[PDB]
């Protein structure tokens, strides 16, 4: 099974890059170990569905190519390798955004640098090596590899894509005009900026490269299978579903009870531009607009309780059901046109897409 | 002259990265003003020792070796393309440690973080994204280099040896027995591991690799010079120059003025492995030690006036002119036997030696 396979790989790449720490850069037992709880409680507990991706789309490859055995092995090792390449580089930016964001919880658990022997003055540093280790394997595992220059050009540039989608996020709720190193940014009265198009960029930029086109991507590069695909319709379904991925994660931060998301969602005292925020002020009226207005964006409970029922009388079902039977449209248009060239590829898409609406 | 080159290159490189944003990232006028204006601030100001020595390198080569002058051009091209990577890379870690060590002052400015309308929300993302920059750099200028392959797997391996020593760094004041993410870190009440093999190791990697290495072998690989050295004689040079660097660095934290220092040195509140501390320990008396404990890493200023006063007088500057004259001889001795493979090399070396003396 996939997931037996792929977490048996976790341990080997942990144990390589351990071994490493103490043979090449004259770790201690202390420090490895610091380092070894670093991985696993940044790394694990999760679905692990970036790093499967990459598996099942090299499975459904595997499955209607000629290949020895020791071919398939080695292709599915290499899936797994790169699957966790990219669950590291979620690891890295989870760790980080949560220091930037003054984030409480993660999973149920505390964030990283909020653990007792940890602070925010290790932390930052653990992001840094978490992002490091995904190089450190690349070089490593893909040394002899055909695939190794154009994975790590993709990753490069899906790491960089994603570092502009946090800046776009963190200075979302300030007037772009305002934007200055020099002054304390005040937060916009206009909501002028929130636009379904503003949104998108956020979107597309922050969270849909390195969690749809990454996986899918590095998918075909380990099977040697980009020919059997035209990289801008794989582009346009990975930012379409990644899209729909993030609107689902908005309104789970303001309806999903604590214990069943995993944290005290604070998206409304953050001011955030959210798919709730923006449909909202796409359908208000003068009157809800200037409610809106008054207690967005503050810490004061009483205040968020009046944006939380503002959104629910305000509808929003009928709006994501609408945004929702679109998106099926235009997913299932992507995955049609995907049988083209790759009936394989359109088929792990679909299962993308199947695990993502449900 | 070399150093309008290498300034000219920064304009051009500045100008392709804020370029590239706007016709591939969608981004808007002021976010790229935002971007610029955190380039400037954070990777210039500084003497460009690290990028110029690359520079200087392929300049010693030049000299030596038949080439067509737009072959000449191209060279000093890739070898300030490649020092500003190395810039970009200092920048990187000056920003992040700067926000993990809680610094107020960099060279005589305010920390990026501490800007009204940065943030550490803000900093710790442009942080991240200075480090992208010398990935883009690269991809884009070196595209059809023959040392491509060679320059990235150089500097993924010089990033994570200094990811490396900034947790030796700043775990220095901790027993290593303690390293514990569930439990809040105290300082060491024995100092045992106030040694000079282990103040040799956090020195090795936080700094060395990325401030002396680096921009050597960076300066070969561009000249497509490699096989003119011996790697080894190259990898132990670096290092003994770049722990006398640290050395010295140590030294002016505690004693140069302020003004002059281009911030105030917490190196004693902090309660650093400096090598100060270190080599105090290894001359002191049972009362002399019995007072450094009493009085090392705490911020209260009569604390760490005794601290300072031990410091004098134990007469550190006899230590240090012999450490000093130890290195002097080692140094010379390195540079001699590259001599051997290439007088070039050995000469910039020697020009590399001088600048960090004086
Ligand atoms: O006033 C409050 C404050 C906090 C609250 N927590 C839970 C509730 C009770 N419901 C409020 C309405 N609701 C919404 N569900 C969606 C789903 C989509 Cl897809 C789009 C818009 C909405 S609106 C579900 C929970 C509540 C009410
Ligand atoms: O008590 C204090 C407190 C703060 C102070 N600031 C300046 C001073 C006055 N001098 C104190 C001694 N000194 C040192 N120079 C070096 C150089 C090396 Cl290489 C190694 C060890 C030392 S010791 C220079 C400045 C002073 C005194
Ligand atoms: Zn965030
Ligand atoms: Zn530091």
């Amino acid at each position: 099974a996939s997931m037996e396979r792929f977490l048996s790989v976790y341990d080997e790449v942990q144990a390589f890059l351990l071994d490493q720490l103490q043979s090449k850069y004259e770790i201690d037992p202390n420090r490895a170990r610091y380092l070894r709880i670093m991985m696993d409680t940044t790394c694990l507990g999760g679905k692990y569905f970036r790093g499967m991706t990459v598996v099942n789309v090299a499975e459904g490859f595997l499955a209607v190519t000629q290949h020895d055995e020791a071919t398939k092995e080695r292709i599915l090792h290499d899936a797994c390798v790169g699957g966790w390449m990219i669950e590291f580089l979620q690891a890295h930016y989870l760790v980080e955004d949560d220091i930037m964001d003054g984030s409480v919880m993660r999973r149920g658990k505390p964030c990283w640098y909020r653990f007792p022997g940890v602070t925010t003055q290790c932390a930052i540093n653990d992001g840094i090596i978490l992002k490091s280790w995904t190089q450190i394997m690349a070089w490593h595992y893909f040394a002899d590899r055909p695939f190794l220059k154009d994975l790590l050009c993709l990753f490069q540039k899906v790491d960089y894509a994603t570092a502009v989608g946090q800046m776009y996020d963190v200075t979302s709720m300030c007037d772009s005009n305002k934007l200055d190193p020099e002054v304390a940014q005040p937060m916009t009265t206009d909501f002028a900026e929130f636009t379904p198009a503003i949104y998108k960029r956020i979107v597309k930029y922050k969270t849909t490269f390195y969690t749809y086109l990454l996986p899918l991507v590095m998918g075909l590069l380990v099977s040697e299978a980009a020919a059997s695909v035209e990289m801008n319709l794989v582009e346009r379904v990975a930012h379409l579903i990644g899209e729909y991925f993030q609107v689902q994660d908005d309104v789970m931060d303001c309806f999903t009870p604590p214990e069943q998301l995993g944290k005290v969602g604070t998206d409304i005292e953050d001011a955030k531009c959210s798919w709730l925020a923006v449909t909202f002020l796409g359908k208000a009226n003068a009157a809800q607009v200037a409610e809106f207005k008054a207690n967005y964006g503050e810490k004061d409970p009483a205040k968020v309780a009046v944006v939380k029922r503002l959104y629910s009388k305000a509808n929003l079902q009928a709006d994501f059901a609408a945004y929702e039977a679109e998106v099926v449209r235009e997913v299932e248009s992507l995955i049609e046109q995907l049988k083209v060239k790759s009936p394989t590829f359109a088929e792990s898409v679909a299962v993308v897409w199947e695990k993502t609406h449900k």
